[PDB]
């Protein structure tokens, strides 16, 4: 499955962006990660088309209420990514 | 149930904003999350009307004593949001 | 019991502010929370009068040695606050 | 094995940089570490040639979408590094 | 016992300041706490005279190599402080 | 044993500085600590001569690729330091 991601500065932009992604396409919200500085990121998985609709829906909403840091789709993420980041079809992670 | 959220820069604005939300409407404070940078966020659930009264009460108070980062109501949050964020009618989360 | 709170930027202001609060009135220091950015907050509980004496004693001291972010008393905090914040007469929290 | 590393300010640059590294050379993504301030770092291991191809692929991508903080290859990292940093051929670490 | 405290921006100032405090007087290093933003604080306990010698030794050293945020002695800290902060003659705390 | 320390703003400077320290002298990397703000610090132990060679090797490298915050050797660190900081000849710490 492809991967879509949205970064926001502020958590309410990011929760709203996520609700938008998920309502706008068959994508699944799989995890969310903050890195300090107030930066936070949501990840979704689904079909490549969906992740483009998703992240495009989610970017819209973020910008209406927050501050988008970045939006991006990786169509075919390396399986190696699922080991290290909270982007994985089964609660595999991002809790340490 | 709808979802209301308030972000503040500083925790005493946010505790006061929360006491305000909860006193002003039938909404329930369900969790609170910081993301570094001194940003912190409270979430409430209740009827759509309540979450508008709540967050409108809470914004007032925040601004009197702190620095509101953002206020917002999502009337019908996707169930997918409850998996990933501390917005959930049963201590399901935001402890890892 | 009422609730008093002091925010400081820097932890030595905040420890001194707390020693001040607690020496100046019958209030009890119940917890302390940092939110990154170097922001940290102390909470006390006691009679409404005490929490005004407390926080007024604590603000004085903070400002002599640090940087007060904010001071504030909520006379009758909603019981809902004790679920989510380290403001509670019994080590109920703020450890996750 | 050599060690390659990419730092980004923002996590979506860094996830994209990583997918790039790993697709562009026989290197293995071994861990990722944030240090607050929104700084985050990915580490890869492989042959010296690979880690140069990797990190050069990963830098490209980071800069297209984010803000690279730094890129660098250490051809022959001291074994002492594997004790203290998440750069190690076997989930040995960076969880405390 | 009295309480002395030093705040530094940067951890090597703070480790050096601590070695200084402890070599210069009969005070005991009891804990150290960071609050993000790169702020970190060391606490010592001993006789009031010692904590003045200590913190005065420690301030000197900090300023030679770092950035002192603040220095301060509280001669007779409320017992309530030992519940909430890492200032306590017996590893009672500051691990949650 | 003496103690050497390097602070960097950015983790790849710091990993490179460490590989340098350890290759340049008989010193041992004993731990590493971040304090938010993107500040991170490595500690080494060895003979006083070594820790001067080490930290001097490590500073060089840091500055070529990052931003050194500070370098410093304490020849004879108080045993009290090993209780509170990740500077200790036996995985005693800095995990809470």
């Amino acid at each position: 499955e492809a991967l879509g991601m949205i970064e926001t500065r502020g958590l309410v932009a990011l929760i709203e962006a996520s609700d938008a992604m998920v309502k706008a396409a068959r994508v699944k919200l799989v995890g969310v990660k903050q890195i300090g500085g107030g930066l936070c990121t949501a990840m979704v998985r689904g079909d490549v088309a969906a992740c483009k609709a998703a992240t495009d829906a989610g970017a819209a909403a973020a910008q209406r209420i927050g501050e988008l840091v970045s939006v991006h789709v990786i169509p075919r993420p390396h399986g190696d990514l699922e080991e290290v980041f909270p982007i994985g079809l089964k609660g595999d992670s991002s809790n340490l």
